[PDB]
RNA sequence: CGAUGCCGACGCUCAUCAGACCCCAGAAAAGGUGUUGGUUGAUAUAGACAGCAGGAUGGUGGCCAUGGAAGUCGGAAUCC
């Protein structure tokens, strides 16, 4: 029996208060083990928090990780991950490449849920400033360079 | 209690605590869709104000965050 679920994990790290019991406890997979499949399945986030499906069957269960916008936007912000402790004020600085965030829309029409090219460069960069970077500048310097100097296929 | 017993003029006020003349014998801040005026800004045949009903969604379960907070606890943010 084919059963699809969403678990928001942490990533490559390891959570100590988990949210896996109630969901997969009364389907007879521990919880303790699918925290490590997903944990080890992950592998090259290490920092963020990825909504990953879960299909599962009535022997075991598959893992499916389904980044998000936001979530591809940190995964190409590069910086190096800090320990547990997690020091305030540790907002974003930096400079996206904007082929990352052409390649953004690309797997976005992929999914397909959206307009067309120019509406998905738009909203990708529309949430560029809400995750909190500039590629050098702003959303409204974005505005002006879309208007006679778009780079849309 | 002498004198409006003016064919007086115009408005305001209803008080289930009305009000009625310097000192002086009583009243405040805050309120009222009670009613009478004024100031300013709106929208209305490109169809307003009430009135009876339908949608109120995607990027996203946004990033810091917290045992947990997925628009409906906080603070930065607050765009397509």
């Amino acid at each position: 029996e084919i059963k699809v679920v969403y678990l928001r994990c942490t990533g490559g790290e390891v959570g100590a208060t988990s949210a896996l019991a109630p969901k997969i406890g009364p389907l007879g997979l521990s919880p303790k083990k699918v925290g490590d499949d997903i944990a080890k399945a992950t592998g090259d986030w290490k920092g963020l928090r990825i909504t990953v499906k879960l299909t599962i069957q009535n022997r075991q269960a598959q893992i499916e990780v389904v980044p998000s916008a936001s979530a591809l936007i940190i995964k190409a912000l590069k910086e190096p991950p800090r320990d547990r402790k997690k020091q305030k004020n540790i907002k974003h600085s930096g400079n996206i490449t904007f082929d990352e965030i052409v390649n953004i829309a690309r797997q976005m029409r992929h999914r397909s849920l959206a307009r067309e090219l120019s509406g998905t460069i738009k909203e990708i960069l529309g949430t560029a400033q809400s995750v909190g970077c500039n590629v050098d500048g702003r959303h409204p310097h974005d505005i002006i360079d879309d208007i006679n100097s778009g780079a849309v296929e």
